[PDB]
RNA sequence: UUUUUUUUUUUUUUUUUUUUGUC
RNA sequence: GACAAAAAAAAAAAAAAAAAAAA
């Protein structure tokens, strides 16, 4: 019921599952609670769903550490399994349809029943009997904090979405052990990069090559690590000495940037995935770039990355396996020495 | 609850108080339900309400044949007493508060609280206990399908509003004694006279009068029943010879030429009043008023007001009690005959 | 595209393919186009779905006869092939997602892929190549306008919906073969009896017995055919003698009752369906009923099946297959005669 | 005049009287105005309030010091005397209805009507002739910057809310003495505590204490200010080793964290309250409590409190007047020492 | 149209005129777009224009640095030939109708036509054939980051807005050149100072003056530049002292300000002008000012103009040409020395 | 061009408060 | 209670203007 999903918002701040209701006025796609007589709002809608539909999927939203949306879309999820994973970066759902959650958006009661056996269901092993659900499900997408019998483990990326705000957890644990199954069948999940997923203006190193990068310059870091020939110059710092941006296609030089001339980066398709495509316009020097790659790679998984591949190629697709999907690379050398290298189709 | 009041609506086609519930989704000021895996629009929300509360307040409201809110508005009712007055000349309800029933917008669960006493409660003999809490009301209007013993009855009108149909009741009783408290004493509700508050297209005569009238002409209609002298010419048949209509102030005269000549009433204030303003145009020869006031008054009560006044003044305003209010009209007279009769101020 | 869909709705009331684009201005959930320097209204959005996507779908509605969605409803169908159906009833499409129509609300391009396997998709046979795809569609209602070889056919109702209009078809041929599968294997649809889906104000009697029940009284009625002890005397002309009303439950009830005296009918359901609930007040006697269940079943079918029931049992629950669902009624006898018979749980 | 009133605010940013209209338009809840040929925002409604009224409420809201709107809830302030106080925390108006300030919400024209008698309304003194108002009143409550004769005053909280600003006047007098009436009869005010109201990242000690808590260590605090046994490890600086977090019920804990970890509040009923519920999320250990009851005392005035409590009480509820009204908390005791101390029922 | 242009918005950040289209579902005057099946924010309506034109608007705007629209406005510029210039401080186009861009907004198609002859069409020399249609033009303005033959150049302001980043643009060229005809005669722009467009909270020095400003004290400062007697410890510095604010009509002394106590600006007039009125209020002293007309003038700028007064008068209104258009101010010596002198402007 | 009403983020009075300090 | 000085509210004056109406 909405009275009862905002008399539980109002009391913990999320659907506890207790008895009580609290009046409640939806308008101009608000939904408003009176307290002491006056009226209080409690949710704006930003989706394209109802209001109080919503309302109630907000409410019923996964507090605990849950995995990123692009890990979950990256692995082809469609539905999850008695939760709702609510993508922060959309304000909204981050899945459809719902499996016994909500009675306007629910398809089926459990994910046993017959629709949900064609669709990819995700399982937390966090739940109880959700493991044995896995098993026998069709499709589905199984995370753990330790180990499950009969299935070997892929190790997940270190962070996790929580509340909202991505962290590696320490008094929580946010590493979860990811299994596939498709068609019956338990898929062998590839050996994969993870990007990070930090913010601009809260950038912080999670390495000493890192460390290296934001506090020496140019041509010490170069030199330093002996990244001559790779075009590091451009690639990561960045150009802006001509009307359109050059390169800067990796997280931290966009930071290293920002830390010393803040920039505005217009984001047209906010979402959550592993390459962000970001309309960069420099305050400073004026160079400005309409649609620029940005993917968040782990400073030396990226370098790894760069070293690991054949320099003798003009022009070559680079097929890397990221956040368990595979981001093309475009890759331009001359005279055995890159000259940029930015994810395909931009 | 939202989905309990929708579950009822859809079971009931009004709340019945049963247990359930049903999917509902909010959206553009509208109420829908899934029936059937599709959406079917159950409430569209023209108040100035909320959707979900207005929706709430509608479906709570009083089937059974309850006095026309012109009737209860003459009488000074605020709020009603655990029920809600739906006024279907506006698809809003007729009183901004309620006793007990909405949650937003209840003011007091019982009428006997403090926060009731200032206003007039409208109380329904017909529910079990409410004459009592009329007894012991400061303020409050009662009405009764019989005899109350210790209070003189008032007789109100004959026709009573059944779901947003006015009629005279056969199968059900539509005639209610009315009874008045105003600072914790009994008012004698003086001698008055009713509108029929009939439709222009459904016209029915109620009288023998108001036969002759719909089917003699003008001049044998005014030489039987001997109308000389009191401009019935203009104030009823209406004058269509200026570019400006002249009278039509009863409702018998709009029938009888719309039933010869149809024209439009574009009624700028959709209300239920006493007195209604319309902005005539007639469709025929071209006469228009912008406001022109029509009172549905029984012909017979309408002769008997017009020979009960004093023709030998040449301007005098009439204070006639009309519906449980006084409505004044302007009395013009010249060679001791009268001119115009028409409600005052328009 | 948007502007090349009201292009092809302002040039020839639907889209037909053409190809020219105007402009259109979308504002309060109405699709507005300039004619003339001024915004002429296009669309009003009556659904749920948004404004765009919902114009689009109508402008590609079926324009040519099709079964009326309540026989769609009744044989199961879920998504139409490569066509819309539009609800007039409630201004929305029957279904939710259709194939090939709209990409907002698309879920295949074609009827063979995986994803339309388990829903039951509506071919109609006028399409050429729909006959085929229905032969190899695990689930799928086929209408035909003449024969399909090796398929036994099933006749439908005479009546289809032409825009909107509900008509037996003289020009046009609005009787189609039914062809019923699921699971790939065909399944025979019963023998049923079909509604004629008349309108109150607009009724027309379809044969003699209903004719004569709309000219003669009561008593001459049910004398010339022998309808003595079943009850027609409340269950079918209706009971208006108490304050709630009693029987009414067949639209030639309700039509020879608004002859003589109109009522109001409240549709709390706004949908089609075999058995319609009303709220039915009465103008004249004051009699009301908060549900009614009403079907337009023809005379002859209603007496047939009333003459070939038992009426030796006090209380018996009666299975009828009407317009290809079981339409289940309450019958109510006593001492060897009928006393009531309406559609249960009303 | 709604034009008047947008002249009003375009020429001296609040309604201050002036004659003169300007062009309005009213679009999705928003008020334009234009200037120079393009239309201009001058408010977007964030009220339940029609946008118009609330536009009009908003321009006359008081630009003078005014009490924070949680003294005058706490104080059961209903209603202001010819004026408005504007609640920035949910940037609508801090109470329902006026008198004589906007038509729509005025109940009266002046504070001596009968319908404002049981309401107790506010009165402000620096204001002329409103004293002797409040001395007639029967029910109200009166702010003044000095001494009333025959009237022992109330000091009040040091800080006052001007145009959202909470703040220590310096060039404005903010403190104020406050006189309640209750039924004609005085009522004394009891001795109270009164919060800083001072925002998380905005966050300035207001004593020596504060100082040494943000400045020294946590042994170092405990201590030097003889606080060992009081429970501060958790009730204060707050736990993170858990899943849950524990304590951090004083905004001097959450300055303190914030200062060297950022974290996130996520204020799912925003109002201004003695005491504030937050969803707080750790981002650096990821520790998270549904609910947390945050109240901004002085931390010399919480040492206070917490030593005059009797600690040889296993559970106690404590019953404090803070800010006019009685905040209850929790205690928990154990081997003579506390163990948790939280406001009841968070 | 709407598909086609989301698709570029999606693909390349803006209109870049590709060919493809991408589902869009339009609601809640947001424009939303289906990738992975999930519906993702792309456009927000903040205008009074139709959601989808709105859109196109915005899809289409100017991305090269174009002047501020304030130096626009004070030009009399009425329209845009074959570009959109886009309002960020309103978020909303400059201009109400556009020239070759949106059907639903287009008056013509190209600036030669009738209709936008008695406009001041704004034209953009780096567009290859716009110089000549200026010079064929009854009435417009022209910028050229060069010389035009025959024509007189008149310099703007070194600062231009850049997707709504206004800077000195390095990379760019962001100086301009104007050229203004009215009735078909070139006019000669007169000699102006220019507004710098800086920010409060990312404040900049453009001169050695204003270094010496922002850190030497106001004694200090005044006494080195000899400004005793113009009033520049109010002016500019500002008389935090009383319940109204004193001066601090200069964006210099805003910042300085705001450095060591910060405050808030509420801007009731949202738009881009030369002189910007604030409701500023210190956080500090609690001194506030409903209007405080601030104009962004270089400090050395602001000193000559007040420099160049004549100060032996009681009062003057003194007319300043300030961005192409005459700001006046008001001069208040009083002994010979400068009192007051604030833009009174907007 | 000649009025009227209103306004302007300056100063000076005039009151009415209130705040002090002294008696 | 006077007294001196604050601050506030409400008035008037000093001087240049602005909007609308008239003229």
């Amino acid at each position: 019921s909405l009275e009862n999903v905002a008399f539980n918002v109002v009391n913990k701040g999320h659907f506890d599952g207790q008895q009580g209701e609290v009046p409640v006025s939806i308008i101009n796609n608000t939904v408003y609670t009176k307290v002491d007589g006056v009226d209080v709002e409690l949710f704006e809608n930003k989706t394209t769903l109802p209001v109080n539909v919503a309302f109630e999927l907000w409410a019923k939203r996964n507090i605990k550490p849950v995995p990123e949306v692009k890990i979950l879309n990256n692995l082809g999820v469609d539905i999850a399994a008695n939760t709702v994973i609510w993508d922060y970066k959309r304000d909204a759902p981050a899945h459809i349809s719902t499996i016994g959650v909500c009675s306007m958006t629910d398809i089926a009661k459990k994910p046993t029943e017959t629709i949900c056996a064609p669709l990819t269901v995700f399982f937390d092993g966090r739940v109880d009997g959700q493991v044995d659900l896995f098993r026998n499900a069709r499709n589905g997408v199984l995370i753990t904090e330790g180990s499950v019998k009969g299935l070997q483990p892929s190790v997940g990326p270190k962070q996790a979405s929580l509340n909202g705000v991505t962290l590696i957890g320490e008094a929580v644990k946010t590493q979860f052990n990811y299994y596939k199954k498709v068609d019956g069948v338990v898929q062998q999940l590839p050996e994969t990069y993870f990007t990070q997923s930090r913010n601009l203006q809260e950038f912080k190193p999670r390495s000493q090559m890192e460390i290296d990068f934001l506090e020496l310059a140019m041509d010490e870091f170069i030199e330093r690590y002996k990244l001559e020939g790779y075009a590091f110059e451009a690639i990561v710092y960045g150009d802006f000495s001509h009307s359109q941006l050059g390169g800067l296609h990796l997280l931290i030089g966009l930071a290293k940037r920002f830390k010393e001339s803040p920039f505005e980066l217009e984001d047209f398709i906010p979402m959550d995935s592993t390459v962000k495509n970001y309309f960069i316009t420099d305050a400073q020097t004026g160079s400005s770039k309409c649609v620029c790659s940005v993917i968040d790679l782990l400073l030396d998984d990226f370098v790894e990355i760069i070293k690991s591949q054949d320099l003798s190629v003009v022009s070559k697709v680079v097929k890397v396996t990221i956040d368990y999907t595979e981001i093309s690379f475009m890759l331009w050398c001359k005279d055995g020495h890159v000259e940029t290298f930015y994810p395909k189709l931009q």
